[PDB]
């Protein structure tokens, strides 16, 4: 018997505020200059945002408008009052951005545990955090505020997901809300049960789930208030929830291998599982200084393969071009597509269509096998 | 298969931030062992921004934070605009205000004397040595910023070849890369480390050695760049070899389970391996809201156990007290010991004695088994 | 015919926010270490405060608490909501002050002024402007007009004929306020009644003709957001407001954020004190006193009086009496005015001179008897 | 006997670094968008610059380039090394300026001129600025290459019955390289290359400098400078920028403000009026006052104080100014041609009486008009 826990946070969590600002700046630059080199870090703490780093760009007007891009993103997140702890219209914004082959091993992962081919704990955690935001923004639960966190504990027996053990949903809200009479039943109804009905897991036993809504009580203020956040401090939330395997994504243009190769490996892994070649797979790519193409491409199927792993590797080599320039080309990465990736996970998204989540190589793999 | 891990010196801008965050933590703990600390650092060209939240009676230490920051930067070795950054003259801004569901992991493997995976162990040995030869004046033209990368070739899980070593280091502008830097780094850093390690079977006879493959490296640190606390988690832990339960360490007092429980799991795993109970082990601890002690303690021995895994788990239960208060007590964590952890890895350190690296539970485990 | 205009601002004006923060930090340090050396500058802009400079102090706890001192001062000013443009509880605060523990004079010319135009011996335009800005704040803080918000500005224009103040020409009062307030039906009459008319009754000028004053309340209209919002402020940017409203010459240098060892501050204070006592002693109707210092000498090398023809005693005799009665060595000024005390935050708005609401050492008429007996 | 002291500082003084950054930003914006609204404040302290305020502008490329403009200004000032206390290439720069695209005041302002110097400025400030400019010049031209940017000058003149009789004291404090012997090298070099050359330039017909007390770095070594261990802000040298304390000020700093700010353009216009009045021979010295009212473009008052030195009835002088000058703010901006990138040079060495650059408000182009109108 094993327990596995993963978590997700809303776009209002102070670390995720930074990821989104970083990727909003990236997007704004790429929209006007697809060739922009961007490495932009964001810090938030009580009442202030500090955006720093380096860019090379011809998008001078977009660069000039970064301060406005910052405020607009914070307002979109929903921080529009001191009463909520943070206000995009009135907060401090300081900008300190300058403007004028490698050895590596990267991993990607997929598993037939959910429709989106993600491990169950992180998949359910992201579905819950996204729904928590949706019910606030659509006016379903209009007393909600932006900050929030979800945690999912699944009980396993011999690698089989048998029970939904614990779900924790913590959300910011207006001060006059009764936690027991209002928040608890509303969250259970509009967020948890709605998500569980969506997922429609064929075998998971949710009959005795321990559900904890705001277990630490009132959550009136949030975000940077009495706290701090930074870009790239939610890597495990951004990826596989600790289920599978460095370098953060947000604020980096796709020339950063930490981002584009991680994306490429997810794409490969997902297409391999969807091709029915394995129930679960970790794909590793090894790069060497002075070689564009990988020097190694390895598959681990954990005994779940339906073909010899060496043939899976051969098929991947034939179907995918894992040179960095080819990855960027094939995944059409030189576009302002990054702000949405900055909360609710980079992998297994059910609400937006991302290039590295497309099952557009399934038939190619099958034919190549 | 090929496996690569990386380490960076204390001069890398992200590591400057980790060190500043933990230097502030240490200063507060030295005067008030019960301090609550969550301190994040940002660096970019010519400036440091330290933010977060503290609860402390160490008001004198809090007041002296700006001086603690400058002293740390000078110790790192940034003491001139010619090097790209100067602790004595740079900008310093301070904006610090003044259970849970969880799964944490720890890992150990009999691949090195320090019981760490070989790629990260060698990368950290190399980065420490690179700093050592600079500070003691052996190679006096070296400057603080640097990076090491180690690629090991494996055949059926046996480390058979040292495939590639990359050492990149900052240096004075007048240095001949081929006549001076290359042989000096080979002799004083790489070869001494290899001789120190004295691996009984690893073949180093055809290692590809690259010293500053991208050429001159004169300016470094935050210059024309940016760093943040907690952006080198893979370097801080197992180099990608073993999974992380998520969460950065630096700037956080021991009450933060992300830090202390990760340390505890390393401690458990290392003692299990040292006790000969397995060649390699991942230990997992599961916590539930409302319970002090873990609701789960799981061992994965990858087929390398010398006793039944359930018996190992039983022994760990008897020997270790994994309540948060007990971990803090048993590892004597309420002390100023953290600044040294902020570069060269938190795990597997040879150069400093860390409580979670002690083999002080080996005999207890052997008797309990 | 002549017109003279001076202005004042409330403690909510963004430059005045900075002056108050700077002197609030000064006061906190002096309270625990009276010998603290302090040169603290404050910047504000949308949503953020930046406090910078250098301090030498043993008041380490006070130094650690500076961020709390900053937030408390902003809340006292009245900025407690994003709806007002600024919130002390939730705004950004960054501290970049160099700090150390402890352990000749300059060439200078400093000026002080006084004039029998008002009870507080200040020029009429600045005196009235300060009384108005102070009353504006008062009626907000005491709940008389609770819809007011912190930021505000007053302007007073006086018409003179042959140097006599004959007419109150124009009064401008601009004030921040809640969004729903009717400018013509509520704000205008409330401000006239509770601010302008009360101040005029307080002053009770025996001869000034206020019968045709042009009164303008919020001439530009709605004033809902204020302070640093969509603006910026810095310490030391309201020097004319802080002193004589342009009526009298300045020897340069701002006051706030500076401990009393800064001659720009303490000597300007000493010269006011001298001028005020000279006028109160009946020695002149108006006077500018100038002190000259030389490097290497503590005591002044020159002490000059300009009475603009209004003296009742030979100016040389006035200078002689000042020389006997006053000790204008910087060290003596500090000791005699008892300046090493947390007394500065109140000076940071509504003027450093002529204050009718607080007792300041350099405003004390405690040297009149000495001058009369010395002459 | 009376003593009057004024001071000036070099472009390297931390407050002047701020004024220059603020006006360099203004210039860059005006160059591409002459209608830009600019209110830009600069702060400096150890190792960092913070530029804040608000701009309305179409000059988006110039706005994007503000950080580079800041660094280039600091480098031109001469701060290029941690060894000097500050380096424009490596220092921190943060920009907190609000930015948008385009979509009456009660006042009394003063201007002043006096026939005490060729530039029609009071002698103490005129000499102080001449000295601070020459101090910078001998560093930049390599005459005294060991000098560094920061410095300050003070001039004390002794007066007898309003006549400047003696140069009493000169204080020159300057940043310098660490190895320099203050007493044996700096002191005589400064006496020779800075003070004596300035006195030769001025060639004052009566001022007796024979026993001037000269103090070079009286407080000792000055190796580090600028923001190092200090702080500066825009608009904190108002008396240096204007008349050195000799003449009254109707409030408000100049730098970082576009010409629509009456604090700047009206102060400039008043200097212009006053200078032309003296140069027209209508008085030896004059303070001109302009009064403005809310809701009227043209002044509601224009007054002259000639301090008994007039050669024509003060009321006639006031009438002549009324005919010759259009003191509506829009007219001032048009007639002085203010919507141009001309402001960075004004940010050190004084806005008035400049002998090294040509400023519109220093031109004697209304002298003939005044004589015809009088
Ligand atoms: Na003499």
């Amino acid at each position: 018997g094993r327990l596995f826990t993963s978590e997700s946070v809303t776009e209002g969590h102070p670390d995720k505020i930074c990821d989104a600002i970083s990727d909003s700046v990236l997007d704004a630059l790429l929209a006007a200059d697809p060739r922009s080199r961007v490495a932009v870090e964001t810090l938030v703490t009580t009442g202030q945002v500090h955006v720093v780093g380096e860019v090379t760009t011809s998008a001078k007007e977009a660069f000039a408008d970064i301060t406005n891009t910052v405020r607009a993103r914070i307002l979109e997140i929903g921080y529009d009052s001191s009463d909520k702890g943070f206000d995009g219209a009135t907060c401090g914004v300081n900008i300190g951005i300058g403007a004028q082959g490698d050895q590596g091993l990267m991993f990607g992962y997929a598993i037939n545990a959910t429709p989106e081919l993600m491990p169950l704990p992180i998949a359910l955690a992201h579905r819950l955090s996204r729904r928590l935001t949706e019910v606030r923004k659509n006016g379903v639960l209009p007393y909600l505020r932006p900050d929030g966190k979800t945690q999912v504990t699944i009980a396993y027996e011999d690698n089989v997901p048998v029970r939904l053990d614990t779900v924790v949903i913590s959300t910011q809200h207006a001060a006059d809300i009764d936690l027991e009479k209002t928040l608890d039943p509303d969250i259970r109804e509009k967020v948890l049960n709605t998500v569980l009905d969506d997922l429609a897991h064929e075998t998971l036993d949710a009959s005795t789930v321990r559900v904890l809504v705001n277990p630490t009580g009132k959550f009136v203020l949030g975000g940077p208030m009495g706290d701090a956040g930074l870009t790239g401090r939610k890597i495990i939330v951004d990826t596989y929830g600790g289920w599978a395997r460095g370098g953060a994504f947000s604020g980096k243009d796709p020339s950063k291998v930490d981002r584009s190769a991680a994306y490429a490996m997810r794409w490969v892994a997902k297409n391999v599982v969807a091709a029915g070649l394995a129930e679960r797979v970790e794909v590793q790519v090894a790069y060497a200084i002075g070689k564009a193409a990988p020097v190694g491409l390895f598959v681990e199927t954990f005994g779940t393969e339906t073909e010899d792993p060496v043939k899976i590797e051969k098929a991947i080599g034939e179907v995918f071009d894992l040179r960095p320039g080819a990855i960027i080309r094939d995944l059409n990465l030189l576009r302002p597509i990054y702000a949405p990736t900055a909360a609710y996970g980079h992998f297994g998204r059910t609400d937006v269509e991302l290039p590295w989540e497309q099952l557009d190589k399934v038939d190619d793999l099958k034919r190549a096998i």
